[PDB]
């Protein structure tokens, strides 16, 4: 049938400045050796990822994706969503978000000037009275850090981003804010993963498992998804949108923004040259993660019945995507996953890396996350979140004129809190930076799904227990696994092995009791695993009156 891209041969040029290393890397050059291994994806690689990305697809679909369809547009018809005001959706605007070709910015459209109000109402007038020209969009490549793979060719050619003027941005939220913030939810409940904590999402895996008689589980992630979303896929969801309670202005602007953008249109680079025709979803609209996570479900459910999937409980991550089930014995779960496959295949989200069956829940990997098992000082067993830290540690170590780590340093530390290699890895370079540089009650920004929290370093004891419980600062015994991949990762990175940071930890929880007040609370509650004689750590006051809701929401 149709084709993801089709290219001019214009190339990708790049936005603004690409940020080069620099010869010395002041604040990372204790935490790590191998700064040669961090590299950042770059616009020159843009034209292999377009390369990679640009194939004909064939969507089949059958009995199993019409029945699901039915199911999910029903569950949608209880949402009511309204219009945005278009003050609203200027306020929405990201303070640094690209500014728009008619001479304004995000600082003007969050303010309400009048300049950028008056041109947003003539694009959204255009909107509903236009239904059909296609909108113009920006072809760019992500800049995004990572650590080299040898056994992965070397260095990952830049992903593509694709999104229309600032004008039409605002106009998004206007028609389909309020979705973004309703239907996921009604469309599949406790599967939609965007809406849990760490903690929260493991306890959920949890109870999945342990209500199978006898479980089983896999993973799943569709290999370059936006380019496999089909325009019969982005029209599926036209009409999974419109099954909610609307006013007609709305469904007006939803119907002209799919068919003028969502389903496609012409792609030009930042220099004003025709680029190429996209056929597939453009990764920067407003409704990419919407619409990739509702139409992964769909398909998703869909391949479970066609492979007979038993009592399936998902949890669903944009394109990556989890089960817990009834096994069938492993004979017959092979081929059922087998059968999985094939059907995604056939609906057009074929996978990166086949699926397997795994009866033990920390083999499983999903949302570039797993579980892990460790005990206390009791022997209990204490399940939380955790991560390869390789691709941590490469962020933790990108320093150039434009970006500081350190923001990227305390995402991990309270994401993460639990797992070993935050204890006694980024904790540790974490207060030792800032000791130095003595900005220890100097807020740092908190950056997740698009919102930034303000966050001051020594509230971390009380954050950290309100997310994660008081056993984040006890976890005594880590698993064989976690304790392998921190050695390999650290190893590879050049950074001192945990034996090393032991030594350079009880350092800083000396200095940070000495400093009494609220760094010695962070010495004693963050560092207690570092001293032979462990201080007995009590509930802080502090973490009831915090409120986390909104960190790991959407
Ligand atoms: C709705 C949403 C909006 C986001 N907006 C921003 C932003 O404005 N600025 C910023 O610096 N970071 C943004 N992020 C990135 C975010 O803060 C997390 O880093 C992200 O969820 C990646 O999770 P991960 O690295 O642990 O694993 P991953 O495997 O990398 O991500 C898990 C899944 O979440 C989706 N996803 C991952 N990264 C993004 C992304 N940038 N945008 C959209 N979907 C993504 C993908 O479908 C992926 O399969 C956003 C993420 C989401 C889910
Ligand atoms: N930085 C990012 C990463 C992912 N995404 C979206 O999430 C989808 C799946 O992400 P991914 O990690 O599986 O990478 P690919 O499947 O695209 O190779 C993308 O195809 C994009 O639609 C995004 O919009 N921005
Ligand atoms: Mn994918
Ligand atoms: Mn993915």
């Amino acid at each position: 049938s149709s084709m993801s891209y089709s290219w001019t041969g214009a190339l990708i040029t790049p936005c603004g400045p690409e940020e080069e290393k620099l010869p010395i890397n002041p604040l990372s050059n204790s935490l790590l050796r191998y700064h040669n291994k961090v590299y950042c994806t770059t616009s020159k690689s843009a034209s292999q990822r377009a390369k990679k990305v640009t194939f004909d697809r064939t969507q089949v679909l059958d009995a199993h994706y019409d029945s699901v369809l039915k199911d999910i547009k029903l569950a949608a018809s209880k949402v009511s969503a309204r219009l945005l005001t278009l003050q609203q959706a200027c306020q929405l605007t990201p303070p640094h978000s690209a500014r728009s070709k008619y001479g304004f910015g995000a600082k003007e459209v969050r303010s309400l000037s009048g300049r950028a109000v008056n041109h947003i109402k003539s694009v959204w007038k255009d909107l509903l009275e236009d239904p059909q020209t296609p909108i113009p969009t920006t072809i760019m490549a992500k800049n995004e850090v990572f650590c080299v793979d040898p056994a992965k060719g070397g260095k990952k050619p830049a992903r593509l981003i694709v999104y229309p003027d600032l004008g039409v941005r605002v106009c998004e939220k206007m028609a389909l804010y309020d979705i973004t913030q309703k239907l996921p939810q009604a469309v599949m409940g406790a599967s939609y993963g965007f809406q849990y904590s760490p903690a929260q999402r493991v306890e959920y895996l949890l109870k999945a498992w342990a209500e199978k008689k006898d479980p089983m589980g896999f993973s799943y992630d569709t290999r370059h998804f936006d380019s496999t979303v089909t325009e019969r896929d982005i029209r599926t969801e036209e009409s999974i949108y419109q099954a909610c309670s609307l006013p007609e202005e709305a469904r007006t602007a939803i119907h002209s923004l799919t068919e003028r953008l969502y389903v496609g249109g012409p792609m030009f680079n930042s220099k004003g040259q025709t680029c190429g025709y996209r056929r597939c979803r453009a990764s920067g609209v407003l409704t990419t993660s919407m619409g990739n996570t509702i139409t992964c479900y769909v398909k998703a459910l869909a391949a479970c019945k066609a492979a007979g999937i038993v009592a399936p409980t998902m949890l669903v991550c944009g394109d990556d995507l989890i089960v817990i089930s009834e096994s069938q014995g492993t004979e017959e779960d092979e081929r059922n996953l087998r059968a999985f496959t094939e059907a995604m295949t056939r609906y057009s989200a074929p996978p990166g890396d086949p699926p397997r069956p795994e009866y033990d829940l920390e083999l499983i990997t999903s949302c570039s996350s797993n579980v892990s098992v460790a005990l206390g000082p009791r022997g209990r067993r204490r399940y939380y979140l955790t991560r390869d830290p390789t691709t941590p540690l490469a962020r933790a170590a990108w320093e150039t004129v434009r970006h500081s780590p350190i923001n990227s340093w305390l995402g991990n530390i309270i994401q993460y809190a639990p797992t070993i290699w935050v204890r006694m890895v980024l904790m540790t370079h974490f207060f030792s930076i800032l000791m130095v540089q003595d900005t220890l009650d100097q807020n740092l920004n908190f950056e997740m799904y698009g919102s930034v929290y303000s966050v001051n370093p020594l509230d971390l004891p009380a954050i950290i227990e309100r997310l994660h419980g008081l056993d984040a600062f006890s976890m005594h015994t880590y698993s064989h696994h976690e304790l392998t991949r921190v050695a390999s990762a650290l190893r590879k990175l050049g950074a001192p092995p945990l034996r090393v940071w032991k030594s350079r930890a009880r350092a800083v929880r000396a200095s940070l009791i000495s400093r009494g007040g609220k760094a010695a609370v962070c010495g004693r509650y963050l560092f207690n695993w570092a001293v032979k004689t462990k201080l007995k750590l009590t509930p802080l006051p502090e973490a009831r009156l915090l409120d986390l809701s909104s960190w790991f929401t959407v």
